[PDB]
């Protein structure tokens, strides 16, 4: 098989309220969409959703490291040798995830419907039959938050996630507010994205946590210290997650070193798509770290994506994927069944992509070839 | 799919000529092949060929453990599901590495098969077109085993593997040995199997070989003594490689942790297969430790299994199955362009079992729905 | 003091002969040239050579985060506040040094313009008269090799630096080649830009080359491997420089807890300009790890920028910036008195531009305001 | 530019109380004050206050060091390249940081005027807008203490710094005494001057202050002791600061390896003046650790070199310069706007000299040329 043309859609997906994090606020999500074209008339898609702040990577920026970098190198290559596929865009350039993740996402999808197979057989094969969905709670008032999580009780919901990260004696007023609202018997994990900076703040936004019961902090520190992360983890006994602090096997090795860990969030923008995130779950598991596989706000086609690698691995026990239900209109038609997540059995992604959607999304495009 | 039935053939490889290491002698090789069968018609073939002296499992045992406890928990499993299959032998027994390869290798031939699609397309696709062959020179005298690479020499041949380890003294006689009678620009590598036993042994040994150029000392000390590895690997500029001490993701753990080896030596037989053997791959690529699939001596089912790992991944840059080529009757049809392997692309293990050879060559069976 | 409008230059620099490497063979050189209009009057110029083997930022990429990422909201800032600057650069963006490094340059040039005063006078004043220039040969043929340097040793040239890392009995070939051909009184220092890979190599490489008498050998494993040059360190006497393994402070922390290196090569590109090298000459200072101020193949504009971080720290012992006398167009006029380099006292930069020289090597622009 | 002449000023600055902390009490502060002539006619003033019991330096023998060893070397050298100063002053004596410091200060008060900026222009820019002044309250009676912090309260002061450190069970008698005075609200830091000596003493202090909410205890142990602050890290959540333990990079260093600290406590007569402790921030931002810059009790000339170098690094979040508000008569003018310190625009310290005010403070003088 070989590629015979890329074609690069810089689209944008409209959000129903603003998503608000730690280090910034979102109106809606820019995206980059790939169709990759094979001399076997079969096409795959691919996506890549960039988060400035994480890989340093940005929408305009990765469109065209995907049209003048990548793209030219991969025309006339075969999509079924992923560890090649890969090899090739390493070589080319390092680092730039979030390009490479679209371009391994469209190959699975080519690889799966080649075989009329969906993604998750072509990885390990299913293990998971569903997974529960959690709520992400934006960053907001301490009332306006144990709100928003009652309304979602309301519907099924059994676990939700709080973004905090603003202020320690603020984020802290937040978290028993919903605590307390929710009752005891709703799980808790909040993520502070970097906004605690360091172990001296965390630690002691720690001690007021104990008894509130959270299933885990994530992310407190800055990305790069995973030192103060490991430090922190010598003196708590709250189960943390890093995240930021986690891209590629590069920081996994260090993780795993330090043990920083209690547990990492895999993305596959952050380290280059579906084979290297398995590649993390398997180093993960080596040394008994639990997986979860979450996501930038992404659309249906980078979503299924981590899902089939989050049903394919059994040191994959959490999933936080749900840009598909926060966005007023998606380009493909991920199904999910709230308060659970289960794939079907289509080849590929096992999705849809609405070509007419696609092209009202799009802001601007090329085709390479 | 399901698994409908599994034949057990407990079955004999005939040796052309003995095969001496370090702790023991061989005049054949016993071996345990499996023929599972599908509600699909579709029938996939394995091999568990059991080293008493590495994994404690026997020929007799891992029959056994096959027929009474693996075969009767997998009969209605998919086979599709790796991660399954995998998850279903672990939870109802621990270890027996040598059983569940078997029992891995028929699954991933009759996914191959049901894809029509070869082994290394299910794992990472293809990476490599042909590896070189090694000759591995049996324990003989300084003047047999000189000899007897002068042959091989004449035919090909690139690179050698001496066995040694029987007297410092005496293995540092038989190295200068064939390296003069090569000359230098034959590529050498020996496996001492455990015979230095500790690093003090060793590190004598080695500072008689450092004129030599050997690419790299294999297995100096015994299994268990990772501790010793890492001593030696610390006072030595000569490449270290860990065989016997590898089996599963627990030694590669501590492999890494210690920073005890430059290269592991992978065997399907010590981690259970195909699977577990990618996994493995996957961690040390993570520490940057290159790998090796090796064998213990195998008939062509194991052997291609092996070599479609070995195939699909940039981080196994040797290869050392040369079952095939000892034996004087083989159940399959591997074919070696020596002194090269390429493999061709056929589905699933893309062999032909030849049902008189395997029927002629077992001692005992069952079969198991 | 506000920015009004920055101007962007997709250029590109003609090379008198192909520059090779370990990773890749340059016809010529991109560059991104940025010139910075400010509500008084002063303009200032920056540049930004992306090497998309160690930064993952590429010619196209860095034009587009500048233009759509970092200068829109860079307008009204005030360039004065150097600090400042950079705050609001790593808070929009993570990473990304070497579209940072052009912003930072032209804050710089603006700053010294203003005082007029040159560049290194803002940041410790000058402290060394002049650093000799050793001559970077490309990787060639043993003799091509020893031979390009009996040229430049008839011209000045005290010291020179090899590239290699394609095969290591190979680039073993080429050293006493150049060694014996330029007597023993002739600086030599080895690049192997990663091509070696791991230790066990490197290590192998070392001891053929205890007699050649190298100044050191310069990042002979993958980039991110930092653990292997410490080990590598542990096992060697010859000096050990990281380039491709230090990038900003985040692996200067690495470097220094585990003691891997001797000295650093420091790159404006690597780190995001002038400020960030300032900060890690005096983070490497506090190990006494010695300092090299290295490049990507630069102009007259990134070259003096170097220049001036080396010119004004006592801790900066060597320098490797020889665009400028490599390309057959320059848009500045950085003068060199080979052997040796000596700045001006000229304001900012000290350097002139070339609007025409500029204006036709420009491939395409953009201005934003 | 040429320094053509340096004064020395042995000064007393009259104290409006007596200042007492753990080692000692103050009824006056003894100075060293220098103003270096330039053959540009442009004049810089420095300060130099020595504290026997941290650095080892005395009034009168920084007054001589200056005199007989470090201005004659200084004679003729050039006030403008602040790292060659620096290396002529480390070359002809080692330590000595009270001295150097002085002229160090009054270096950057020529380039400042020079170039027509202030010192923090010349060091980074400006990045702080403004600090909030805490007050410190001298070791003083439970009772004593509780009401002085009562006072500043209704004046805007919004956090205190309580020295502590003659007896444990006394200490704390005096913590929650001000803390249950002055409310929740109000934030207090504490130092102990080393009081406590060991870590046994101070982790039995820290569990009977866990309820008080301390900001940080600063120094507890014994100044050498790092090892014991991160043992005491490693068993409390308090953040921890090091003062007196922290004087150059040397112990920077050693701090960073031990992970002995949250937080540092620069001072310029512990480092030898801005340009060292610019070297000391970077540091400090390396390793995730927070700095802030206290200083001896000193004159407006020092303290505004402090805030010169606070106002211009982000990793710096904290101030304690209040000694030109605890004298009754000041050499200069710098101006606070209590409850916050924000630094004018004018250049060099941005400060004015009251001749008469220094002569009549002065005991003892000398010229030197
Ligand atoms: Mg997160
Ligand atoms: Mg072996
Ligand atoms: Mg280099
Ligand atoms: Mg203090």
């Amino acid at each position: 098989m070989k590629i015979t043309a890329i074609h690069l859609y810089a689209i944008r997906l409209p959000l129903r309220n603003p998503f608000v994090i730690s280090y910034g606020s979102y109106s809606d999500m820019p995206s980059i969409i790939v169709k990759m074209e094979t001399d076997e008339g079969i096409i795959g898609y691919g996506e890549g959703v960039a988060d400035d702040h994480v890989t340093g990577e940005s929408w305009e920026s990765t469109f065209h490291t995907l049209k003048h970098t990548l793209t030219p190198a991969l025309i006339g290559q075969n999509p079924m040798n992923i560890e090649k596929i890969h090899d090739m865009m390493d070589n080319t350039i390092y680092g730039v995830p979030t390009a490479k993740a679209a371009i391994d996402i469209a190959c699975f999808d080519i690889m799966g419907k080649k075989l009329n197979q969906p993604v998750y057989q072509l990885i390990g094969g299913r293990y998971h039959e569903e997974f529960p969905v959690t709520h992400v709670l934006s960053i907001a008032d301490p009332e306006n938050m144990a709100e928003e999580a009652a309304s979602m009780i309301q519907k099924g919901y059994q676990s939700f996630k709080m973004k905090v990260g603003t202020n320690v004696k603020e984020d802290v007023k937040r978290i028993e507010a919903v605590r307390e609202r929710v009752g005891n018997d709703i799980a808790i994990r909040v993520d502070v994205n970097q906004g605690w900076k360091n172990s001296a703040n965390t630690l002691t936004a720690l001690r007021s946590l104990g008894h509130l019961n959270i299933d885990w902090i994530e992310q407190p520190v800055i990305a790069d210290d995973i030192d103060a992360m490991a430090h922190i983890r010598s003196k708590t006994d709250l189960p943390l997650m890093i995240d930021e602090g986690l891209k590629s096997s590069r920081e996994m090795r260090q993780i795993i070193k330090l043990e920083a860990a209690d547990k990492v969030n895999i993305k596959l923008m952050k380290c280059g798509g579906i084979y290297p995130a398995v590649k993390l779950a398997h180093q993960a598991e080596m040394a008994g770290i639990e997986c979860q596989v979450g996501s930038m706000v992404e659309s249906s086609v980078a979503s299924s994506a981590g899902f089939h690698v989050a049903f394919s691995k059994k040191i994959i026990t959490s999933v936080e994927l749900t840009g598909p239900l926060k966005f007023t209109k998606d380009i493909g038609n991920l199904h999910y069944d709230v308060p659970f997540i289960r794939l079907n059995e289509k080849p590929g992604l096992g999705i849809e992509i609405n070509e007419d959607t696609l092209q009202e999304l799009t802001v601007f495009q090329d085709i390479v070839r």
